[PDB]
């Protein structure tokens, strides 16, 4: 397939597949959000916007009846963006390598791999400015709750049992997941007293999925999210691809790329977890 | 092989596999640095020097696009490979007991000098060569040094990994972090830490998430906490270890060991340094 | 043994076989020091002296090397062989009414006397012999000694211990540990460890990571540690457990049991020792 | 909610002696607005559901 849609590229195509493959490994590390986040199949090149329907917020009788009753909707656009990166080579170099029968390096398309997911992973988490798409922790009716002090009486049980409470009260159940900064996350180790095991175990059992860390959030905070379908989905147009530019002078450039968005239908299956001093 | 490549060899290569097998265990129980530094594939016979490149210095979002590039100052060096060697010697009397008696060879010595040449390839690698002007880790520019308190109260070591933890993800370097400390330090941090009532090491832990060891080089209250991965450091190797016949000398044989290896950091910015007070 | 060897025996060639069953298995269980010490094959009755070569107590880069050899120097000494045994007899009359009466016969002395001769090893392997003038583990010469105190009062026994290793890993002694007590301290440390709400003896046991032992040669208080390896320590054998059958006697039948080995130690930097307080 | 916690002295979680003499688990329903709560016996005589489709 390659050396068809780049004819003057100098690397050949076994070089370009090892490429390819450094510079997907290295994101797959990184990625972070896609573990608990569905994904809308690729949409190809025809679509530059998306429609979401945000909801907010019978009929027992004999048969008859002739009507239809509906809910508001409250349609709304969006427009995808795009996330791109770069990076350079040399001549002389290349040169050497093939004379020496030695194989090529390229190390430094792991920098730009990090370098965008790190800012996939804050866009989906903190949304963007410009186009005006919410946040996690930005949505409105997001069912907030306040902690407090977890550095000793292991009160990080209740916290997560009155968490789950109010959702449970307003009748969202099923899988849940939990979200925390690091240096909470270090502090659930200590063990829970009277029962002489570790507070993290007990956690484990309400949370039924996976608990992990992200360097994304600074402060003491977290957030517990219902996990399924037709609640929030990530839609991507294209996925991590590389081409090569012009050349010019006698050396390359490249170029790294990305387009992907996020949408929230039902708000009320978040809750958000805020320090007292923060 | 080795037969072949010297003749007047006393050992087979029967002994001579074995020989390998037991140079090479030794110095794989005994080198610490490899175990968290990526290695450069070997070059091969026909190179000396190796050129580096030293940044010293975020991704774009938008809609149409963008007609311009980024780049940064390579500032290109140059360095040259060193080697490192040591030697042993057999006796002709016990091998001609041996023989007549079928009793096993022993090849005891070769241990030692894989050791001893372990021990000084570790040092380079820590503090650094003068003679060949090769830069170490501790005395590089851009250390981004940091301070410590007293230790021997419980809590004050998490509070200082803490902040050279922030310290490091204000200048962006953010990822899975090697620790590496004296063995002063290391024996305080066994120690049960109040208030959680478990050890300060499994704390430690969760957030170092790649390890921590420790190494007799490093003398006294002295620390140093690095990012991993490609493309920060790295190790280039020409030949490894390999042993060979020296000649005839009297009537014993002598052999010697050799290896060759070098060093590269590419962004000083990684490496973080914590230094004593009061020193 | 296969009734060739020894004519004239009243024993039978398959009773034979459980005799020398049952002194094997007797024998096998009481052996403490054969669990963490390498054995050297054995060597025949051809050899009845062995050599040791006592190191007691550097590498150089050069771009090209260097014309001329250096080895490092050593101490030869000579051991001889002991010998060790122990006997037992049999009674006429107790084998006719098992003849009569078709009972299958017991052979309890073989094994006391099994039993017997694994301490007496045992004994000399830790405290050795002044007559064949062989050292012994205790009693070397450079053997870097401890003090330790009180040891009642839960985790100072797991702070001595600590600090004994951090003294051993000083010396650049980096790996498996193995640490053998007395029957007292070994009762003593299965107290909780003060706040941890877990048993003391599990957090030495991850420390040590080769199993601790007790033995009842050890009288008071008394501790070895001891890094494993090849080149550390080494135990020569020259012929192992075996029953011979002396001759008639006055209406009985006496047997004996013998055994031969040797011990050699290269390095004394290796082994560490927990002396006792005043006393 | 409330049952999660600790049973006095006995150091094990008081859910869990209640579900060993319930014996066929325990259900919350959002349908009960206050305090409520009801114990039945399990049984075909006892209850009944038919569903015409």
């Amino acid at each position: 397939n390659k050396s068809q849609l780049y004819p003057d590229s100098p690397l050949t195509d076994q070089d370009f597949n090892q490429l390819d493959q450094t510079v997907i490994e290295a994101a797959r590390r990184q990625l972070v959000g896609r573990r608990f986040i569905e994904l809308y199949g690729p949409l190809g090149r025809g679509m530059q916007s998306v429609f979401n329907d945000i909801f907010m917020e019978a009929k027992m009788d004999f048969q008859g009846s002739f009507d239809t009753e509906v809910e508001s909707s409250r349609r709304v656009n969006y427009t995808i963006p795009m996330l791109y990166k770069d990076f350079v080579l040399y001549w002389r170099d290349l040169e050497q390598s093939k004379a020496l029968d030695i194989p090529i390096d390229f190390s430094v398309a792991a920098n730009a791999a990090r370098d965008v997911a790190f800012l996939e992973d804050q866009m989906i988490f903190h949304g963007s400015k410009e186009f005006d798409i919410p946040g996690l922790m930005n949505v409105k009716g997001r069912l907030t709750h306040l902690i407090g002090n977890w550095y000793e009486s292991g009160n990080a049980f209740q916290d997560i049992v009155e968490a789950r409470n109010k959702l449970l009260e307003m009748n969202h159940n099923g899988p849940y997941a939990l979200v925390l900064s690091p240096e909470l996350y270090s502090l659930l180790h200590r063990v829970h007293k009277d029962t002489n095991v570790l507070e993290i175990e007990h956690v484990r059992e309400l949370i039924t999925a996976g608990v992990f860390q992200s360097p994304v959030l600074k402060g003491k905070s977290g957030v517990i999210v219902n996990t399924g379908r037709n609640n929030l989905d990530l839609a991507i147009s294209e996925d991590f691809e590389t081409a090569y530019l012009g050349e010019e002078g006698m050396n390359h450039p490249f170029r790294v790329y990305e387009t992907v968005v996020l949408r929230i239908k039902r708000p009320a299956a978040i809750c958000t977890l805020i320090d007292p001093e923060e």
